[PDB]
């Protein structure tokens, strides 16, 4: 076990948890967000997190039997003002991303002026190009600050983006961009990581010759090395910008506009709309990992991926506060590069994969004992179980035994973290995530028997009784795959896929 | 004294006139009016409706209705004279929203539409959410097909359910549907769907109605040969027999409809944003509005109907004509309440077909037309007799005068004589109903529709004068004096046809069409249409006065008059006669006996010259007797296809011309 | 004393200050003006709307002068650096609903248009009613060839009354109108056709300008041979002669329009959507931006209060909606107040050049708006056209386009004014989208040739263009920048923002550089003397056209004038003088070398010895765009030796 350590109880000077100090705490605030009368909750934090055009009247809608869930449905608003406008109008030369370039050297700060003169250049790029409300656009970008421009300018004008990995092939590819019918495809010269090249116009090059629907690539010069260019097709980004103008009007979306495809692994292209979703990210950031107005947020994972979606982008910046965008790998150049990071932006909170937490462990403790990492608040772990041996080091060697440790469960279609202490309030066990996050009520069900096993001390599948705000409503053109793979198994509940026990002490344990 | 005589009947002038009965009176445990218990209160409300502050109740009215996404600031403005008419421009809203959302929120599961099958073991409860999902998936498949706010949509959909799904798909994404009645021709088929330029179009694989099969996707197929603009068909599988499919073009509506969210979000349409074209009898579309015509069926559902939360509101029209827009499909669900989609025909299985429906379902009210009423009056009592039917309060009857005789057997035997009897008058182009009666304040006078609804300020202009009318115990051409919410506001693509056949006749004026009449009472009497006036000797008659003289014989199921050229009388009156399969037939006789009739109760000018016994009159689909193929056929112009039954002409020609 | 001087004038300069006249005080039963009465009560006012502090009158001005759908929420936000200016973002509106509809609701039989054809005959007042119906059945055409929002339009009409409803018809679905003067060339056409990429044309049969006839349709036929996106083309019947029309692609606007519902709904546009592109005439046709509700606001207010417009005004503005001009000051700015406005089709001397009078007590015109060069034509031709004349019912007089030397300004003060009303001189351009610099005609005591004081939301300095500094006080002399950005400014260059940034921000950064000479004087009074392209700099004395060309009218006979430099070895630049006398002038009598002698001496009179010109060409007319600004690059060019009117002149150079 480990109660909320020093950092977390507002000692040295520290900001107070939102949620704390113990679990009586979150559970009466928990038992707000469901249940019968957890509409007057979600309706406040609805108005309250985020700016809107048209105030919602209806909370909540539809559920899990027909895949017609709804939330705040005629309401409208727009992700882009959200996540940039509203802020830049505040305080436009506040920091909205660190760029963690793959060489330290070439690292900056992008206010969120500069963010948002960027993403409005692309959005009058895409509309010149005769983008619509409504129509996907794919996006193959590594992790240069201009993706989070990218996926952006895409939410200002109603877009539907679609982002693939860019480690992905060319046939993984043209598989997203030929099922998302996008007519735009925006990417990047080459791709720098670890300090090798990424050929990613060659491989653009090779997947479109199987993609007949796209009829504009624009390219973002992130290296400038001679790359092919397909005449008329293909356009160069700072050229293309250079001829529009840096502001462009924000199209007003509908609550269950969709707001972005994500293939996960033939590749499902997982639906999220918009206001449910971005207020998931929102709530999750600001209670998962207790974020503050000058907090410098630093989620190490990849926006190909939707804790890329959610926990670098859309969350981060819906709330207002500085988030990294970390181009290089854990150990490039050295195996000490996190903690440089750390050291050298005062990162507030840390977020990652076991994957890398073991191999910074496997790499040896020379590289983080000298380090303050006294920034640091709390230290998040995404994607998989945490072996006992990596939550105690990450403890250690990271947080020097004064930062919460996070274990955060959630999944693309859930849009949000699920399940995960929240820093201030709940005591760790290591490998267990504990209580489930507000608006998430979950249980154990038998599949033997398809019956919920109540109480403690059960094992067996995890399912949750009602929906959320952030979960995924579709499955692109394909809602009958939606119904099957969530849906059906167990009726009147979601099917997370995922076995879990819940132990005598009520928390929850992942398998 | 009184020049303007009532319609018709048998029953003397001053035991003819009904009050509203018990079920109309908050007895029985029944509903209270929200319009009671008089004719003062008619006027009282009424008078708040038109006239120089009328915008406050109409105002008032539009935001308790409708639930709007942006409010309006102006509530009328326009006019006649350039057919500019607007009603609460600034607002924005959805008529999806409003027929379905908004009751999803509140009661999922209460019944949207009682579907009654054309087999009876098929019907079943159609509930607010399944109707709301079902109306998503389509509205997703249309946006799949690059349909895009004001594009027009065509529909060639029976009475199924899924017909409502598709009116409100496409009103949901702000698409223009264009409804074409599915007993309609390939030709009559395609000159609808070039003539709106619709690149979608949605159909059956067949229909079902009175245990007959309509191969509509065979129709489809041969008008689709000429409508060179439609891009994509979405075929419902009604049947499931074999139809031939169209590569790319012919789509499965279960298929597409599967691969799609079951939410949807609504286009927030502008209050004049075109809601539907509707084709009329060269083709005429009617295109209405959003906000005022969704805000004019359902305040005349909830007032000439008296609707209440709970009713199970039984339209058995077609929502291939303007009654099933307003009175199926709008005004009900607009309002929240229980509609029905009626598959089949009165008579099948048996004529016991509406009053099983009525008692299965306890049906609150019955709205249907005068040629279903003579239809079962024809085949007689003991299908109707032994039925409760007291779950009715309200009986509507539209689209013709309804012969007094007629209406006492509707009375009698549908109502036991506890119905209050709407008689509603209106058209395509008013898009609500224009006059009728409150039930639950007015009392009735068979075959008038009394007094005007909330909003229809209507005089009566004599034709050669030129000239308002003024007082009562006057007859002449109905007009309407200042716009109302649910006017048309065009014709498709064809304003000037629009403004030459209803504004400009009357300057100022709104011109029906219609002959009416205002009693001594102040009852309106609508007699028939201007041009189908019979003029004998300087009388002119209409062909409803003289059908309802002769329907007073005993034995005579339904009649059409014609009028034909005469050198002495410049016309004279012709008519065919139908009687009940249990009289007994001489012919001769009978047809003396009919013309002394006419001659006692309205004059020698209108007694029928000849007098025609035919088994059946000829009809077309949709129910109309076809009084045009009548006429031509006695003024010798027999050379010269709607018709149901084709062999029904040459007996009718044999027995003029023979 | 003085560093910086006035414009030449033949008055002493200690009588040459001319009070708001009794129209313009509230008297005789004139409105009372919504400025006054003096130089205090403007600064009063104005110094809300400049500053740190003034967020609260614009957001106050902005919904008390437009209706809107959704309010706003930010005032104002972005800056000239990047070109991301934002009036009232999140704000939505329409502007053919500002224009028409909420006027033809309180008051639809109002006169909106007061259509003077060329001929006089054939005149006649447009009801707002009338106005609107026709906009929302071309509306209807428009939204049955497909144009969405965001589409353009080009517009190639000519001064009709239909012009404005062309114009509302896509603001009123939220396309973007582009319109070209109608008597461009083909080529020009063309050039301005294709940089939008408009799939749909609005054009005339032919147009009627001094009785003579506009070929528009035979010209678009050309243009259109070389466009190829162009699908749809609305010809208006204004004639009825036979023109060519291509079948399938050519519609006439009555049969289309008769077909349509005479009202349409108007699209829900935010702030910054754009409204329309208008093309200007150094390099390649430049695709001025300007967006929604800043603009409206801008031409709105200054309507208001440059012309102190009231509800009853009839507002004669007499350019061309082909240019800024006539969208701010005949369409857009008039009609968003309510307001009665005129659409003036004939030219300042047809059927005689008593046209404009006659025009004027015809109507009983409140305010009279036209350019210099009509100021100059019209004097040209003698008083008597004017003096047997009402004109009473005029108390504003403005003149926009270039400076008015102050010859013509007396001469309009005096006779079209009859010296009771108050001349606006208004200075803007194209880009500011609305009125920067002009007099409150019920607040400021004129100086002919001055435009006196910024507009609300203006803040100018002067800046030295040797040292890229601004210069403090008053009495100084430089470069006419803006300090921060206002609600009408324009938005970009259409696809060639980088064109914008370089022309107006980059050449004194953090400022707007409008590329004027100005000078500020002892009093604070503002005096643009001509294009900074303009100035000869004749050993090291800086000259602006706008100084040489008023000393040089004094003289008699003299009609209007053009000075350009040319390099010259001893004095670096050497000013060179086209001279155009007035028609009666006796060319023989005067030998050229005494009127000559006579010219250079007047200008050094009145500048200084340095100014005298090096030579002067006597010419029949200057060479001239259809807007009329005098084309000095062309005669600098032609005197610098590098090869109808410009046959004439280099031949005679
Ligand atoms: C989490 C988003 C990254 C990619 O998301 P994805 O590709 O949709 O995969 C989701 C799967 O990650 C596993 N997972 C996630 N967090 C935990 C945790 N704290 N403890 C144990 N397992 C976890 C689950 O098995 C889940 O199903
Ligand atoms: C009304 C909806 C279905 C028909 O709509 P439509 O096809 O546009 O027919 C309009 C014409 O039907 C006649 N009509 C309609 N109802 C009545 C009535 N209650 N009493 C007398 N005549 C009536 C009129 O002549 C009218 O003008
Ligand atoms: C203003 C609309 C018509 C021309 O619009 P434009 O084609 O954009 O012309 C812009 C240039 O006109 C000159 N100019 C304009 N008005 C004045 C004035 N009152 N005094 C002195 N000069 C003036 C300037 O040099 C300006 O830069």
């Amino acid at each position: 076990l480990f109660a909320p350590p020093p950092r977390m109880q507002g000692k040295e000077g520290r900001p107070k948890p939102h949620i704390g100090p113990n679990y009586e705490s979150y559970v009466k605030e928990w038992a707000k967000t469901v249940g019968p009368n957890s509409d007057e909750w979600w309706a406040a934090k609805a108005r309250e997190t985020l700016d809107w055009y048209d105030d919602f009247k209806t909370v909540r809608a539809g559920g899990f039997e027909h895949g017609d869930v709804q939330w705040f449905p005629e309401g409208t608003l727009n992700a882009a003002y959200n996540c940039l406008d509203r802020h830049y109008y505040k305080n436009p030369k506040k920091t909205a991303i660190i760029y963690e370039a793959d060489e330290p050297s070439e690292s900056r700060e992008v206010s969120y002026e500069e963010l948002m003169q960027e993403t409005c250049r692309v959005a009058n790029v895409l509309k010149s190009y005769g983008v619509k409300k409504g129509d996907a656009v794919s996006i193959y970008l590594p992790m240069t600050w201009q993706a989070a421009a990218a996926f952006l300018a895409c939410a200002r004008i109603g877009a539907i983006h679609s982002a693939v990995f860019a480690g992905f092939s060319a046939e993984s590819l043209r598989d997203r961009v030929n099922d998302c019918e996008c007519k735009v495809l925006i990417t990047t010269d080459e791709g720098r990581r670890g300090g090798k090249t990424i050929a990613t116009k060659q491989i653009v090059d090779a997947a479109l010759q199987q993609c007949p629907l796209v009829e504009n690539v624009l390219v973002l010069r992130r290296t400038g090395n001679k790359v092919p260019m397909t005449e008329g097709r293909d356009k160069w980004w700072d050229e293309e910008c250079a001829k529009m103008p840096a502001y462009c009007p924000c199209e007003r979306m509908a609550s269950e506009d969709p707001l972005f495809i994500l293939y996960t692994s033939k590749p499902k292209g997982v639906v999220h709309s918009t206001a449910g979703y971005l207020l998931g990210t929102a709530l999750t950031l600001k209670y998962v990992f207790d974020a503050h107005p000058d907090d410098r947020f630093a989620c190490m994972a990849d926006i190909g991926w939707i804790t890329g979606h959610s926990y670098i982008i859309y969350g981060p910046l819906a709330n207002g506060i500085t988030t990294a965008v970390f181009e290089s790998t854990p150990v490039y150049p050295t195996p000490s590069r996190y903690w440089d990071f750390v050291d050298k932006w005062k990162a507030t909170q840390l977020y990652t994969a076991p994957t890398a937490i073991r191999l910074l462990r496997r790499m040896g403790e020379d590289h983080v004992k000298n380090h303050d990492l006294s920034s640091l608040r709390v230290l998040g772990s995404v994607g998989e179980p945490i072996n006992p041996e990596a939550w105690h080091w990450y403890n250690d060697f990271a947080g020097k035994n004064q930062c919460a440790i996070v274990d955060t469960y959630w999944m693309t279609e859930t849009g949000s973290i699920s399940i995960a202490p929240l820093p201030g309030a709940i005591s760790t066990k290591p490998g267990s995530a504990t209580f489930p996050f507000f608006g998430m009520d979950v249980d154990i069900i038998d599949p033997q028997t398809g019956q919920v096993l109540e109480g403690n001390d059960v094992e067996g599948v995890l399912v949750a009784r009602r929906p959320w705000p952030s979960i995924a409503r579709t499955v692109y053109r394909d809602h009958k795959r939606y119904l099957e793979t969530y849906m059906k198994p167990y009726p009147g509940y979601f099917f997370f896929g995922d076995g879990a026990a819940r132990d005598y002490d009520g928390y929850m344990w992942i398998k």
